[PDB]
């Protein structure tokens, strides 16, 4: 239980285009049963309450803020 608490770093992902971090905590459940890690742009701790404003609501809420977090978009 409890939640899995993201920060994610911005960083270039091309010339032109980057990908900006975020903070968001996912209901462990959620998170264990499918996330995507393509790079080491990230930090994770757990903890009981979620410690992010943004709060992942269902499945599908996190597997869009998920692939947000790989997304290029332009500067």
């Amino acid at each position: 239980g409890g939640y899995v608490n993201i920060k994610t770093f911005t960083h270039p992902a091309g010339e032109g285009k980057e990908v900006k971090g975020m903070e968001v905590s996912v209901p462990f459940e959620i998170y264990s049963n499918e996330h995507r890690i393509a790079d080491a742009h990230y930090q994770t701790f757990p903890s009981e309450k979620a410690a992010y404003t943004t709060v992942v609501t269902d499945a599908a809420d996190w597997r869009t803020k998920n692939a947000a977090m790989f997304t290029p978009t332009p500067v």
